[PDB]
């Protein structure tokens, strides 16, 4: 169930939520790309979505490897090893 | 007409309806079953789309194999033995 | 650009529209049928829409053969004979 | 990541934006066309999406072969030669 790339074109942290979910008996290993208007893409930020359970990740929780600064519109890519779903909230 | 595997990867009730429409000559027979971000997924919850019907399923409503706990993120995934159209209000 | 297939499994007309986009060389030749949850499906509803132009229709304008009653959900298949593009507003 | 050919039903400017990525190592060229409900189209619309960048691109601003009318429905269709994902804001 689901895909292993999904893109969302638009995002922003006012000075911002994937819902993913792992309906597979495989824990998935994400890994998402942070893109801008003017620098180079940022990452791969790296996280565990454990079998059969839903995470939600917020891009404002994300620090490693940095930050994303507020008021900045951004895309990501979220590539998985497993099939997954994600919605953006 | 659609597809026989639906996931919809937010789901929440307030302490939530899927618009099902079977466009075909035979009845389907649909399979939901609720994830969670911290226990093991329930169901199959059951239930029948009569040929050339819609139906809406309030995730609210639904009992068996257990109520949906309220005030909880979840998603879901909805089978099919036939194709249908989902659509999440 | 498109296809010749589109569904949308919730439609409402308060006591309502798709917007179709037809970017091809041939005039799309495009059959409406409405489903209920409780009734057999009323169709087809035919109309045109022209080589490389947009056509908004009004689910309330329908009338042949039949009018949509109105404070009653309803879902729409919509059929062509060449791909078009459908956004429901 | 994304797709050579992007299309937007109902697109509008009040008397309007595309969010792109190119996720890509190679730069967007970028080919956007509007259609009307009783006119020919007009396009293409040129731009570069870089490697690796977003870009929003608003209806209001495009000018070359002519400015959009406002209060006006339209659709567009948004080509490229190397994939890209758009989002319709």
């Amino acid at each position: 169930i689901g895909r292993t790339c999904w893109a969302i074109a638009e995002g922003y942290i006012p000075p911002e939520t994937v819902c993913i979910l792992n309906a597979g008996d495989e824990d998935a290993h994400v890994e998402i790309t942070i893109y801008y208007s003017d620098k180079e893409p940022v990452g791969p930020y790296r996280l565990t979505v454990p079998a059969r359970r839903t995470k939600h990740v917020r891009f404002n929780d994300l620090n490693d490897p940095a930050p994303i600064p507020h008021d900045t519109d951004f895309a990501s890519v979220i590539q998985s090893n497993v099939p997954i779903v994600v919605q953006h909230t």
